[PDB]
């Protein structure tokens, strides 16, 4: 006859980690309160270091005969609030005001990560049969990198997975397949000479131009030609130019950044191999070069849309949830580099409009909600 | 039996002008320091205020009877001398080594100027005999914006030449034709959007690149069909470019800067309504418009080379003088904007490979020579 852990204390344990600063970093502050969490409750988490003061949290629960390992991931940084003047209420005090819950991080993804740490308490002690494991992965530094993610996966823990649920903000909806991301870096090497004799020079602006105008023309056939069903066509847009030193001397230096988005029919490789030739077309006959830095590279997520994972989650409801794609990458694109096959989907509490936008909030029905959905969730996956 | 001008003296004028710092301002303490000298010899000279610091000086002197205007003209700003650790001499110090006088300045154009003063007062004191007037006509400001030249021209002071000599650096040449300078800024408005999610925005450096692929072609087909016999084709360079907040974002806002040595085949009109249209072109069927702002606008210059000026210069060599173009503007761009024409020709002492450049110096027997040059010069025009 022990006792219920009571909603005041559900909402406070949320409330604690979104009044822990993460902002790319600091997350060996939030696995530390999880694991003492857990650790109240008689389940003992791994810590697993990044660097210093960046700790990645592993927990696992285990019942019945061996079965099926069935993992839920969040990750713990949150990106940065920005002007705190610009927010109604203060992005790290975690206010309550009616059903919402205000907070950098709320949406994103504190809620689902605190839901998917109770549901597994709240699981092993309603003493409900199953036969498996659940295992919590906490990572550090999904925003920029997906470090913690990249991490754990070489290091072998993702190894074990039959099935795994990613916390990220979808609300009522299934996400199982994401589009990749690439960031690229074009640098430009010239001559300087002055703008009234440039014979001697060479013009790193133009070399650049004739990259944009060639890399824009290739990848808008490419968007013309091929797509993906639920994610669309690859997009393409370059975000950052600068060049030259004065109005009156020929440019000897330009560079560019720009920003992919991929999908699985024309894959991140051949993405860069092309990029690659138009550079190498461009440096014909000429020794002052563009060269070509790839900066970020994250892989386009497909699952299988009908996976017992998802069956058992359209199981929890009277009607099913809707499937979808998004665009944005998630730990996905690390985890899925392991060395076999698992179910996926990304299913999480939260306001999809919300992630890193001021005012962010959750709403506190939907993350209690979600706290007892997940204990279904497993009890129907790993039966 | 009035005593001669030492050599010691002519020498030390143009040190004393050149340790005058006059970088983009301050041309009132060299116009104050030559006017002085004017009256030391009974010449008065004319101050003609710029702004305050920048002033002008116009002086005449006449014998004879009302016959032709010869001006002599020169500016009294100097470029910056940059890093002064890098010169060998101190850039303002004037010191002499051997034939050199080292100092910014010292060949653009200050030995040019202090030679036309200096001759005039040696025309004067020699009593020898001519018809007409000669006037100096020193500038403020020709390197940035030709301040003075287009000063004095609004204001009525070139109505009365005949002929023009501009005593920049051309050694023993006649430069008597140059290219025009145009500088041009576009900028490009555009909205910003998540990488991710694009359709919501503008991207600003696209439509950018498509006016420099644009620009670029329709200066290379102008280089390539019409062309000067001594000046060459237009020249167009894009010189600086800017864009973009972030590499996730959709560009809101981009610019560039270029450009343009213009021939008189092709005039500044014309270019400037070429940008016009491609810009008009470019923004068909959009509200996210490219805008066209134009800088700088300086004309070519094309005198006669057969002109009567240019027949009492070679008259002073056994041999004829070579006759050439440049691409750099003088102040000559404002001045034959006065509504009469009149014989121009480019002719002072000074290394021409060493204007703007460390360690500028003026060969002294070059300047010496100058002084005698100049008063043949004006009686044999003035005859
Ligand atoms: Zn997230
Ligand atoms: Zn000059």
């Amino acid at each position: 006859h022990m006792a219920s852990m009571k909603k005041e204390e559900k909402i406070a344990i949320l409330q604690e980690i979104i009044r822990i600063k993460s902002v790319n970093g600091n997350e060996g502050e939030v696995a530390a309160y999880l694991n003492k969490l857990l650790a109240r409750h008689d389940i003992t988490g791994e810590i697993v270091s990044y660097r210093d003061g960046r700790d990645n949290l592993i927990a696992r629960y285990q019942k019945g005969q061996s079965g099926k390992v069935l993992g839920l991931s969040g990750h713990m940084d949150v990106v940065a609030a920005g002007d705190e003047s610009s927010w109604t209420y203060a992005p790290f005090a975690a206010e309550i005001h009616g059903n919402r819950l205000y907070g950098r991080g709320a949406t994103d993804m504190k809620s689902g990560l605190a839901a998917m740490v109770i549901a597994m308490i709240e699981l092993k002690e309603s003493g409900k049969p199953f036969n498996g494991t659940v295992k919590l992965l906490a990572t550090v530094g999904e925003e920029v990198g997906e470090l913690g993610g990249e991490q754990l996966t070489k290091a072998g823990y993702v190894d074990d997975l039959d099935a795994l649920i990613i916390g990220e903000p979808t609300n009522y909806s299934l996400m199982y397949t994401h589009m990749g991301s690439i960031n690229y870096t074009v640098t430009s090497h010239g001559k300087e000479a002055h703008s009234s004799m440039p014979d001697q020079g060479y013009n790193a602006i133009n070399h650049l131009n004739e990259f944009i105008t060639k890399a824009n023309a290739e990848m808008n056939h490419l968007a013309e030609t091929i797509e993906n069903p639920v994610l669309g066509k690859t997009i393409h847009n370059v975000t950052l130019i600068s060049g030259g030193n004065q109005v009156n001397s020929i440019p000897s230096h330009a560079q560019l950044q720009g920003n992919i988005r991929s999908i699985p029919e024309y894959p991140n490789d051949k993405i860069i191999a092309l990029l690659q030739s138009i550079v190498n077309e461009l440096n014909q006959e000429t020794d002052y070069h563009l060269e070509l830095m790839i900066d970020y590279n994250k892989i386009p997520v497909k699952a299988d849309p009908d996976s017992p994972l998802i069956h058992s989650i359209q199981q929890q409801f009277s009607q099913p949830l809707p499937l979808v794609g998004a665009a944005a990458t998630t730990d996905a694109a690390e985890f899925t580099k392991a060395n076999h096959s698992f179910d996926f989907v990304v299913f999480g509490p939260g306001v999809v409009t919300l992630p890193h936008q001021v005012d962010e909030y959750v709403e506190i029905d939907n993350y209690l909600d979600m706290i007892e959905k997940y204990q279904g969730i497993i009890l129907s996956y790993l039966a």
